[PDB]
């Protein structure tokens, strides 16, 4: 469950355009999403995302 | 739990604006969060994140 969790947050930033993740506001709430779903992602994996 | 505490820190410093990091205030206390909590952390993975 926990792994399925992490992947169910990745592909929401892998399935956004560039402009939406340029843009600081849907980033805020889309990082916002994973810092309440607590320790109970891969809070290692799911860090360097975004920018990436 | 050790390793909660080791991601929890890691957040913080990962979301940092770099003005506010080359600023030598803010990170003052930042480096000394985790001054406080002592071998409760991973303190191999952790010194150079700032930097990084």
């Amino acid at each position: 469950q926990r792994e399925a969790n992490t992947q169910s947050y990745l592909d929401q930033v892998a399935a956004s355009t560039l402009e939406q993740l340029s843009n600081a506001d849907y980033r805020s709430g889309l990082e916002a999403q994973r810092d309440a779903m607590g320790m109970n992602l891969d809070r290692a994996a799911t860090r360097d995302a975004i920018t990436k």
